[PDB]
């Protein structure tokens, strides 16, 4: 049985579990309705995302979900991160309540808007990058290293707010889960297992390339065995089609082999804010 943190505890009568969200990208996650989550509207059912355990979960799986919830409380709230809203810990299965992102992950959001009425403008793409950088600046200030920053791990709300997901979790190269995470890893993280805020900056550069390719996959047609060689030789992805020079230089600064030569997330927020101001 779990200890109760009263300020975060939600009554089970206020929660109605709904349909599963996607598959197992972020674990066993379902859509749900929570009455009274919004303070201004006490009776309004608010759609939330609930992370829970499988029916045959181990003691390790439970401790993992508890540590994830406790790390969420420690990091704190920010507009551009997926926030903790509450939990049901007493008298039943553990349910961790999180903000719901109606428009799914950033990769699919971008791929769907490659044409038509909702086709994203150049300014909209810079705004997406700026919001991800702002959320990463907050996580770096809170001593949190994401270790897998990618468009798949950024969620988009009904109001088009970018929210970084899968940050407080606890953490082969030829294998795939429908994605090859190696294509987002910095050389020092890939070859030496070294993770820092500057390795997340490299991943942000790959995420920028994903934004300006409108949800394209990095290093097209390159097997992972050849990627190791190409990164040591100093090769980088080409400029996305239709991308400006200034934004490609930001991507190239993120991909410096020397980690301290890459910009900080504070510097990236300033660089992307300057691009939004001009154009
Ligand atoms: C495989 C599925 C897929 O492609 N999906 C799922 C869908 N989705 N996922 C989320 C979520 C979440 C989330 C994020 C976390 N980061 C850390 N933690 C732990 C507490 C520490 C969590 C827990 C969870 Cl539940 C949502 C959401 N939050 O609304 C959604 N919404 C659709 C996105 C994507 C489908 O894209 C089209």
């Amino acid at each position: 049985e779990l200890p109760a943190d009263p300020k975060w505890e939600l009554s089970r009568a206020r929660l109605t579990l709904g349909k599963p969200l996607g598959e197992g990208c972020f674990g066993q996650v379902v859509m749900a309705e929570a009455i009274g989550i919004d303070k201004d509207r006490a009776a309004k059912p608010v759609t939330v995302a609930v992370k829970m355990l499988k029916d045959d979960a181990t003691d390790k799986d439970l401790s993992d979900l508890v540590s994830e919830m406790e790390m969420m409380k420690m990091i704190g709230k920010h507009k551009n991160i997926i926030n903790l809203l509450g939990a049901c810990t007493q008298g039943g299965p553990l349910y961790v309540l999180m903000e719901y992102a109606a428009k799914g992950n950033l990769r699919e959001f971008l791929r769907a808007r490659r044409s038509g009425e909702e086709q994203l403008t150049f300014k909209d793409l810079v705004s997406c990058a700026y919001q991800v950088a702002r959320g990463m600046e907050y996580l770096a200030s809170q001593k949190c290293i994401h270790r897998d920053l990618a468009a798949r791990n950024v969620l988009v709300t009904e109001d088009n707010v970018m929210k970084i997901a899968d940050f407080g979790l606890a953490r082969y190269k030829k294998t795939t889960n429908g994605r090859l995470p190696v294509k987002w890893m910095a050389p020092e993280a890939l070859f030496d297992r070294v993770y820092t805020h500057q390795s997340d900056v490299w991943s942000f550069g790959v995420l920028l390339w994903e934004i300006f390719t409108l949800g394209g996959s990095p290093y097209p047609g390159i097997p992972v065995e050849e990627l190791f060689k190409l990164l040591k030789e100093g090769h980088r992805m080409d400029k996305p089609a239709n991308c400006t020079h200034d934004l490609y230089m930001i991507m190239r600064e993120c991909w410096h082999a020397a980690p301290s030569q890459r910009p900080t997330f504070k510097q990236l927020v300033e660089d992307l804010d300057r691009v939004l101001t001009v154009t």
